[PDB]
């Protein structure tokens, strides 16, 4: 009822902080935290935004019911142009919850066991074109490759065979629609995400009419994923339209690719920058898999603990998801403040995960930080790259399978280096932080 969180003055009448935030969001929220503490509001584009920084505040959002802090109210703008109607934030949460469970069917030890071989092969195949040595763009490569690995692993061999590396460029433009601008403005501007949704939709639509050409009198007794969707029905019983199916396959692919490819690229540069550490990851491959480095198996992954912490530290310093957003529909209180209905409520993993008074040597890439007590273990919500509560990621496990496998394979192929000391800066083009000038030097390993 009572007290609003501290408000941050802007001299710009309706825009508010839209420009400064859009240009440098992290810097902004860090500065805001030092001056206003962990809970504050500011205006952007005639709207009020309340951020919850650090673990104790962020808990309000993470522990929230969707009825009170609503996701789709914010997210539908961003994702409905990308996935299309009928799926995700374009439907009630009870429906989206049903879809979420369909997609979880593919995600268990059974499938992961097969995934590891697919991924290792796709990777090795892909990086032939790099030959023995050079200087190349590793982010473009992983973007291409992970289209292939993700579609193969999650979507099946059939779908995979109709996709190729040109589809990465569709997906860059899909992900291009996850921008400050798209977040805050009505969709009438130079977003070509719509063209790429037209294409990615068509591409995925051929595939239904392919299984459906057989679906008539050919009932598949080969286990697939598109099959699961076509075969499945909602709680109430109704079957998914060809449109629902299609959207969910676009989303599943983006899910497997967008967050993984930026993360994978960053790890590259962190390891290229710290050579001692890259060495040990290589040695770990041998210690764990044997000096003769045979093909990778799912069961080897759980023991690649250093690489595991390298992924963890990358997601700490460069999470692919910088902020999560909800719309307050009912008043809410945190830290002695009341957030009224209408506030957009936000948390930032990026910020939480380098908080000046939580994370010692906050900006250092040190994966050994997890071998002593640290906020990821000793706080509930200081480390949240995959989120928490009712909205959290179903795909963390697959994600780690893909990135470990790709980077296990890649360390076996090459030794990586920076080019004249240059460590990529952050590119805030989109709300998925990619690295600047992501060209890595590489030569043959061993
Ligand atoms: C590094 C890889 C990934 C990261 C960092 C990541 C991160 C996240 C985060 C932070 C959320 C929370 C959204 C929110 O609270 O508003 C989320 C939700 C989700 N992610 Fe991911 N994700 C990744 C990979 C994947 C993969 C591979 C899949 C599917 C196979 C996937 C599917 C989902 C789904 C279905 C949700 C649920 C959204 C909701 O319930 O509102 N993600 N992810
Ligand atoms: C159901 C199918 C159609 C899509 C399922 C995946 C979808 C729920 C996941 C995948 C992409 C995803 C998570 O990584 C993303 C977000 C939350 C949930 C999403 C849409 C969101 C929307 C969370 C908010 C972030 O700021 C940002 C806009 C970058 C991402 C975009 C990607």
């Amino acid at each position: 009822k009572g007290k609003l969180p501290p408000y941050i003055f802007s001299p710009i009448p309706f825009l508010g902080h839209a420009i400064a935030f859009g240009k440098s969001p992290i810097e902004f929220l860090e500065n805001a935290y030092e001056k206003y503490g962990p809970v504050f509001s500011f205006t952007m584009v005639g709207k009020t935004f309340t951020y919850l920084l650090g673990s104790d505040a962020a808990a309000l959002l993470f522990n929230s019911k969707n009825e009170d802090l609503n996701a789709e109210d914010v997210y539908s703008r961003l994702t409905t142009p990308v996935f299309g109607k009928g799926v995700a934030y374009d439907v009630p949460n009870p429906v989206f919850l049903e879809q979420k469970k369909m997609l979880k069917s593919g995600l268990n030890i059974a499938h992961f066991k097969q995934h590891v071989s697919i991924i290792e092969k796709e990777t090795k195949e892909y990086f032939e074109s790099w030959g023995e040595s050079g200087e190349k763009n590793v982010f473009e490569a992983l973007s291409e490759l992970i289209i292939l690995t993700a579609s193969h692993c999650l979507h099946g061999k059939e779908i995979r065979s109709q996709l190729n590396e040109k589809v990465a460029q569709l997906y860059a433009d899909l992900a291009g629609g996850f921008s400050h601008a798209a977040w805050l403005l009505p969709g009438w501007l130079p977003l070509p995400s719509f063209r790429r949704r037209d294409r990615a939709h068509r591409e995925i639509k051929d595939i239904f009419y392919k299984a459906i050409q057989k679906r008539r009198q050919s009932q598949e007794k080969i286990d697939d994923i598109l099959q699961t969707l076509l075969d499945a029905t909602y709680k109430d019983g109704r079957p998914l339209t060809d449109d629902e199916v299609a959207g969910m396959l676009i989303g599943l692919l983006l899910a497997g690719q967008a967050t993984s490819s930026t993360t994978s690229a960053w790890m590259g540069f962190f390891l290229a920058r710290d050579k001692t550490l890259q060495k040990k990851c290589y040695l770990e491959q041998k210690t764990v898999c044997g000096e003769n480095l045979p093909p990778l198996t799912y069961d080897q992954l759980k023991d690649l603990n250093l690489l595991d912490r390298c992924i963890k530290e990358t997601l700490r310093l460069r999470p692919p998801i910088m902020i999560m957003m909800r719309m307050a529909r009912t008043p809410q209180t945190v830290a002695g403040y009341t957030i009224p209905p209408g506030h957009q409520v936000c948390v930032s993993p990026t910020v939480n995960q380098r908080l000046k008074d939580s994370w010692v040597e906050r900006l250092d890439f040190n994966p050994d930080r997890y071998l002593q007590d640290n906020p990821a273990s000793g706080e509930k919500f200081a480390y949240v790259p995959f989120g928490a509560g009712r909205h959290r990621c179903i795909g963390e496990n697959f994600a780690y399978v893909q990135i470990k496998t790709i980077w296990s394979t890649m360390l076996r192929l090459y030794e990586f280096d920076l080019i004249d000391g240059y460590f990529p800066t952050v590119n805030y083009t989109t709300m998925i932080h990619t690295p600047e000038n992501p060209v890595i030097r590489y030569k043959r390993r061993s």
